[PDB]
């Protein structure tokens, strides 16, 4: 009965995004929907609520873009998610429960910079075979305002395109470094994504020689948003660094890493509101030595 937009008071709104009765019909399905944003000026994200079916759905993602891959009430997300850059908001995970926004932190949306749309991603995992008549209306209640608020966070996107895992190698390290040269951010949450061959991603922040740990997580545990127990404040002269570890064993032929592999690390930073930027990558190893003498903890596996 909750309508698509509900005004919450003079400057609030909330969005139900919701699964339009869809019906999974196998264990492993990714559905997907979008939601566009009801107003056309800048918008803040403050919270999200999870509105999820407790047995089937396994997780949730979700994005604001300015394309999604379709127009139509739902869609497998075999087909994409958005056509242009999807930006990653919100991960809920059964078993990796998600934490809260930080205060007076949210995402921009809308206006001219901002996403126009959400895309809503929920992945279904095993299903009772007798749940084919079965309408599921899985998703997020997320909070909006129009009131500006103090820290916006965005997204620092490390992507591995350059490595490859020649087959039966036990051990591929792909390493990713940038330097940072924006106004601060302070890093709160991080999230980790390879394929079958990760055994485990580790961001840093390395400051004259000394590395700082972001995150690292064996990306074969729920892929949700992981909080950064003391968020790492990362500042111009920095440099961030990456490693993913793979293996090649069992395989019989190259891997390619950015794309039968993915290295990827999403993390996600706030930023003083007028220095703020809402999403930044890196795609390179601009300092590839440096890596000679990372921390041995980056080459620790986790289960
Ligand atoms: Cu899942
Ligand atoms: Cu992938």
């Amino acid at each position: 009965t909750i309508g698509p937009v509900t005004p919450l008071d003079a400057s609030d709104f909330a969005l139900d995004i919701r699964m339009p009765g869809v019906t999974p019909k196998e264990s492993d399905t990714y559905f997907c929907m979008s939601m566009r944003l009801p107003v056309d000026e800048e918008a803040f994200v403050i919270d999200f609520k999870p509105r999820a079916s407790m047995d089937t759905v396994h997780h949730m993602l979700l994005f604001g873009c300015n394309m999604p891959s379709s127009t139509g009430s739902y869609w497998f997300c075999d087909e994409g998610t958005c056509t242009d850059k999807a930006n990653i908001l919100y991960a809920w995970a059964r078993n990796a429960p998600p934490t809260r926004l930080p205060k007076g932190v949210g995402f921009r949306v809308g206006g001219e910079t901002g996403s126009k749309y959400f895309v809503l991603q929920v992945h279904y995992g095993d299903i009772s075979a007798f749940r084919d008549n079965h309408k599921d209306c899985s998703g997020v209640s997320v909070h909006l305002t129009r009131v500006p608020q103090p820290l916006i966070a965005g997204m620092y996107l490390m992507m591995s395109v350059d490595t490859v895992i020649p087959p039966g190698e036990k051990v591929v390290n792909a390493d990713i470094s940038c330097q940072y040269k924006m106004y601060p951010m302070h890093v709160f949450a991080y999230r980790v994504h390879t394929h079958h061959l990760g055994k485990v991603v580790s961001g840093y922040r390395v400051r004259n020689g000394q590395w700082t740990l972001i995150g690292r997580q064996n990306p074969q545990l729920p892929q949700a948003f992981y909080p950064v127990e003391h968020p790492v404040d990362v500042t111009f002269g920095d440099i961030l660094a990456a490693r993913c570890v793979f293996t090649g064993e069992g395989r019989t032929e190259a891997t390619h890493i950015g794309s039968d592999e993915m290295c990827n690390l999403y993390i996600m930073y706030y930023m003083e509101a007028k220095y703020a930027l809402s999403f930044m990558t890196c795609t390179k190893n601009v300092a590839p030595d440096m890596f000679r003498t990372i921390p041995a903890e980056a080459n620790i596996p986790i289960p």
